[PDB]
């Protein structure tokens, strides 16, 4: 899986969540999307690719990942309480994260 | 400030912004907009006063303004930056934020 | 309250959590918290006090206590769910952002 | 990585980390700690292999490498300035959230 297949995955299980129907099925998207963010943190975006490893930017790029995986740990939380609704409401706001990396480095 | 004050703070600066011709107005604006959307984020509102502190309902007002400080954060890094443009199309790209709660809440 | 007694707040307000019998008594402590950080997060410490406000130390000091809130959220939601001893753990492993952000600018 | 890998990777990059003499070097060996400390995140531990991931045991687990990685960022900082005795005392400091982990689930 490299940084493409990972948005795939992220961007797949947002509208999992949103369609899902139990805390199970919120539960296992949102676990997705963890493991999925946590590969996607080390990798260098074609944006960023001719700056420096060690630039403020690719600091910034490592660091949107840290938000969002403490974002979907909240989401989870609320999920593992069996609260669906509340924790399909947590999905839908990762997407001001999401966008808030895309609009710096996609 | 109360609920309505802390709103019309953030309304009249996003106009402010939307006018801006520099980043010194712009970032001012922001500056203000923080700190009405952290006052506004303690205050329970009216269809919601009869509802429990860690209500689904309480949660997810508090929480809207968690995403609306952060893309108020994002903003203030491009007014920063001196990227007037940019940070009016964020500040523009906030009202989605707005939209939300009060489709729920106001 | 100056920063000094906000961080007389923190460390009071721990010892309290520590200590406590129940949710509820938890939960005041952990709001109280919240608080006193967002409150010292709008001071300019004495160690950076001949800094720009915009600075990149002053930007990381208002930060850490970010941080510090999202943590103290993370823990009220342990409480809210009657885990009593877990957010007391919660609230106890606050020390290490205390400890960064005192290495940094204490 | 298996658990033990990770766990020796973090043992081995200590003691690079006290033997070194320059910031530099510092730096270099944390970055290795962060990727195997994410790495052993992952693992369930021989003692709570009974366990599901959810119980308290297991959450307090995984919040630990949270706080180690979140230790090792901030000692990474200080040798990213060069602040070579201030990194090492930072890594040395790691030690604790090493011994309190060892001491409830090793
Ligand atoms: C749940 C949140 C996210 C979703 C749903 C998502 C979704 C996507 C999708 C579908 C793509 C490919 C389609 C396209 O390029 O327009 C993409 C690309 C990309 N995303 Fe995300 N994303 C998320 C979060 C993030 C975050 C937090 C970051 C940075 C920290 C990020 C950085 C990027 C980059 C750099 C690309 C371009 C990759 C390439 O061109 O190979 N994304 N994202
Ligand atoms: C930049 C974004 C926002 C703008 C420009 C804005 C603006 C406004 C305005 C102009 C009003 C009219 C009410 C009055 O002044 O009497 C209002 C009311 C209200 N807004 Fe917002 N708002 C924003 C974001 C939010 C958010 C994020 C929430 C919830 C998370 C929210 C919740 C409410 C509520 C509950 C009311 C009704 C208050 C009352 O009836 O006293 N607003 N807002
Ligand atoms: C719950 C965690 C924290 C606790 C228990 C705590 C506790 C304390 C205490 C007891 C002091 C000495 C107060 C005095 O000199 O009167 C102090 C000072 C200080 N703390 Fe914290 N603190 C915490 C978090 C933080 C954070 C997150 C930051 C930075 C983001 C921070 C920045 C400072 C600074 C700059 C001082 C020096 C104050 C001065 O010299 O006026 N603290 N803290
Ligand atoms: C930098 C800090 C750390 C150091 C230096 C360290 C060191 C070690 C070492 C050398 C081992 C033995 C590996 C072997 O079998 O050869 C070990 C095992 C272990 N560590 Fe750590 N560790 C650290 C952090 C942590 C943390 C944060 C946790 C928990 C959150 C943890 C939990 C464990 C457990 C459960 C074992 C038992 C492994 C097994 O028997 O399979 N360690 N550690
Ligand atoms: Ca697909
Ligand atoms: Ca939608
Ligand atoms: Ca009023
Ligand atoms: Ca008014
Ligand atoms: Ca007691
Ligand atoms: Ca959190
Ligand atoms: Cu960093
Ligand atoms: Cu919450
Ligand atoms: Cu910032
Ligand atoms: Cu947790």
């Amino acid at each position: 899986a490299d940084l493409e297949d990972n948005m795939e995955t992220l961007n797949d299980n947002l509208k999992v969540i949103e369609k899902a129907d139990n805390a199970a099925q919120v539960k296992d998207a949102l676990t997705k999307m963890r493991a999925a963010a946590l590969d996607a943190q080390k990798a260098t975006p074609p944006k960023l690719e001719d700056k420096s490893p060690d630039s403020p930017e690719m600091h910034d790029f490592r660091h949107g990942f840290d938000i969002l995986v403490g974002q979907i740990h909240d989401a989870l939380h609320l999920a593992n309480e069996g609260k669906v609704k509340e924790a399909q409401a947590a999905a839908e706001q990762l997407k001001t994260t999401c966008n808030a990396c895309h609009q710096k480095y996609r």
